[PDB]
């Protein structure tokens, strides 16, 4: 049947509050609306995550803390300050991801979308990198009720450390993250020699990338890795994290990608035809993130979209040119193709240890 699109007016208003990405949620949805793609999807009201559902991953001590400070010392510092209503926004986004997982279980759909999810840094007892709750972990754990092996792919600019760590000692969930890996660059983990630990050894994969990667070399990397993971690990479902802080024009100022490069990655995964749970993440050039996740939504739906941005609530944000396409910046590509090749070999090596 048709892709699920998780959405409600109130969920969006809630996610709009998030101080680092104000009104992003409305922008993304408004743009998806303007292209009529919600017509071609099933809309499902997210449920709010209960206290017990969040404790499938997070500790009770953490969670009760989060709640208390939401009314008026678990990582709630500079990057995750303890503002009002944060407990509720966290529950909302957690429930939204879980809800999508549920839809995939009940075979309602083969793809389910929560663009406002993708909070990949949160730990069981600590906030991190703007992430107060790990919704990707919550959804993976929900998918494990039905699906034997889960692949978590993370294409955010940043290492999916929170999700990797949660599953670091298990062979039931494999984590693949492609990310900027550089001294000083958050969160600092996920060098190619990071493979997980114990029973989980070889069931974490990390691709370290330098500034200025563009669509071609990026897709070459991504395809090469996923092909191997697919053959070795033979996943029964995919949780996919598509943070748009990789996209040219983002103030993270790092990668030099366009949504076409990412959708080719998404297409690769989609052809496996598994239960796939699609998440957003970072993305701080707000119009650009909307263009990306709108385009990606086109891809999910095998639609080609018109190059001119329809008029809608946030049309002014798309000036001066009002086109869907993003132009690569002229920034240097810092990725030596030798280093990339050793990275790919090192991973191919690693993945030989994975036999199901
Ligand atoms: C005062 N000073 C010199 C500094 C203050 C903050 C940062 C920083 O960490 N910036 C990066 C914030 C991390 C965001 C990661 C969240 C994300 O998009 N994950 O996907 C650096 C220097
Ligand atoms: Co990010
Ligand atoms: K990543
Ligand atoms: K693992």
């Amino acid at each position: 049947l048709v892709p699920v699109y998780i959405y409600s007016p109130e969920y969006v208003s809630m996610c709009d509050s998030l101080a680092k990405i104000p009104k992003r949620a409305s922008m993304v949805h408004s743009l998806i609306e303007a292209y009529a793609l919600h017509k071609q999807m099933r809309i499902v009201k997210p449920k709010v995550a209960s206290m017990e559902e969040m404790a499938t991953f997070h500790t009770d001590a953490y969670l009760q803390h989060l709640q208390k400070v939401s009314q008026e010392e678990y990582g709630l510092g500079y990057l995750c300050p303890a503002t009002e209503g944060i407990f509720d926004y966290a529950a909302a986004i957690g429930g939204a991801t879980i809800t999508a997982a549920q839809c995939l279980i009940d075979g309602m759909c083969k793809v389910a979308i929560n663009w406002s999810g993708g909070w990949h840094h949160a730990k069981k007892d600590e906030a991190s990198g703007f992430c107060y709750l790990n919704d990707a972990v919550l959804g993976i754990l929900r998918l494990r009720r039905k699906f034997e092996r889960i692949l978590y792919v993370d294409l955010d600019l940043h290492h999916g450390d929170g999700v990797e760590d949660a599953f670091s000692f298990t062979s039931k969930v494999m984590t693949v993250s492609l990310h900027k890996f550089s001294p000083g660059f958050f969160p600092g983990t996920g060098d190619v020699s990071d493979v997980g630990l114990g029973k989980g050894r070889y069931y974490s994969v990390n691709v370290p990338i330098q500034d200025g990667i563009q669509d071609e070399k990026y897709y070459q990397i991504c395809e090469s890795v996923l092909k191997e993971v697919y053959q070795a690990f033979n996943p029964k479902a995919v949780v996919l994290q598509l943070g748009a802080d990789t996209i040219a024009g983002d103030p993270m100022c790092s990668f030099n990608m366009t949504p076409v490069g990412i959708g080719k990655c998404l297409k690769y995964i989609l052809q496996w035809q598994l239960a796939t749970l699609i998440l957003g993440g970072g993305g701080y050039n707000l119009a650009n993130t909307a263009r990306c996740w709108t385009y990606l939504t086109g891809v999910i739906l095998g639609k080609t979209l018109s190059s001119e941005i329809p008029d809608h609530e946030f049309f002014t944000a798309y000036g001066p040119d009002y086109v869907l396409e993003i132009t690569p910046s002229c920034r240097p590509d810092r990725n030596e193709p030798h280093r990339i090749q050793q990275i790919l070999n090192y991973i191919k090596g690693n993945l030989k240890h994975v036999v199901i």
